[PDB]
């Protein structure tokens, strides 16, 4: 069973595929690529983070991608759910039906429509104390959350489990470390170049969005690492450190189409994995780049999988 307080490791937030001819979800193919990333050595999947478009879904679409998820990846298997929006109200039902859906966590952006701390604070509380799964704060800055106001909502909301933080520092991990117990609160980066340094001073590790390219790599420096086979991991987190440089959404979609969702036998997933409408996709000369800048990596990943 999955635990109450999310573990230790690599966590995926997946990208969403939709049918661009009708602009509707492709949940067929959402399940080939679900499932086979969390058959790459993934800890858990981060379902409808930022780089699921969640904010481009309706409220029946989040449901099903969730419930999609599930199925996907069977009942052992950790999913984190975004559910992050402007009011406690639409983030009360985005948990309740998350919850409805078969997620084990969820994942909470503080409200933002830049919003004051007494606001921020009863948000939190009035949500953790609400909410019918465990709590991680989402801190995607829109305001953004320190030490002091994350520790804070963690010790008077014994519901609340984590936070994503998303561009983590080393000084910022130790901090939370050094307040809050890793048996009661995990810590995530959302950083896979900052993982190096994240890890070695008690990270409950990370989140990161270029496991949607190549999994089978991502965790392998993160295996190396709880090995103590510290040189090897260095090596191979640096190439893919160098292989993440293109950086938003629609271009780590472009990447899945041409790499991991061709791995799992999705057809046509560069039509598939477009932006949806009315965002564009990446250029010729963005997609070229991936190309050159992903093949060796690549290469790496067809070896590990
Ligand atoms: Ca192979
Ligand atoms: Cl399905
Ligand atoms: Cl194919
Ligand atoms: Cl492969």
């Amino acid at each position: 069973m999955v635990p109450r307080v999310p573990q230790p490791g690599i966590w995926c937030p997946a990208v969403t595929f939709f049918d661009s001819k009708t602009d509707t979800l492709d949940l067929a193919s959402q399940e080939r690529y679900y499932a086979y990333l969390a058959r790459s050595g993934l800890t858990g999947l981060v379902i409808l983070g930022t780089n699921a478009e969640a904010f481009l879904l309706t409220r029946e679409e989040r449901a099903q991608l969730i419930a999609t998820a599930r199925k996907a990846v069977g009942p052992d298997f950790p999913i984190m759910a975004g559910v992050g929006a402007h009011s406690t109200r639409q983030v009360l039902e985005h948990i309740n039906d998350a919850s409805v859906a078969g997620a084990n966590y969820v994942l909470v952006l503080p409200p933002a429509y830049a919003t004051t701390p007494p606001v921020i604070k009863s948000f939190f509380d009035d949500v953790s104390c609400q909410s019918p799964l465990p709590v991680v704060i989402y801190n995607f800055p829109g305001i953004d959350l320190d030490s002091d106001m994350i520790t804070t909502i963690a010790r008077k909301n014994p519901n609340v489990v984590g936070v994503k933080l998303t561009c983590a520092s080393v000084g910022k991990i130790t901090r939370l470390a050094a307040t809050l117990p890793p048996a009661a609160f995990s810590v995530f980066g959302g950083q896979s170049d900052f993982l190096i340094g994240g890890l070695s001073v008690g990270s409950a590790g990370c989140i990161a969005a270029f496991a949607n390219v190549f999994p089978k790599t991502v965790s392998k420096i993160y295996e190396l690492y709880k090995a103590g086979k510290v040189d090897q991991a260095m090596e191979l987190h640096r190439k893919a450190a160098l292989a993440e440089s293109p950086c938003g959404i629609a271009t780590t979609k472009y990447a899945a189409a041409i790499f991991s969702a061709k791995a799992a036998g999705i057809e046509d997933a560069e039509e598939k994995l477009r932006p949806r409408k009315p965002y564009d996709p990446p250029s010729e000369a963005a997609k070229q780049e991936v190309r050159k800048v992903m093949a060796e990596v690549a290469a790496i990943e067809a070896g590990l999988s």
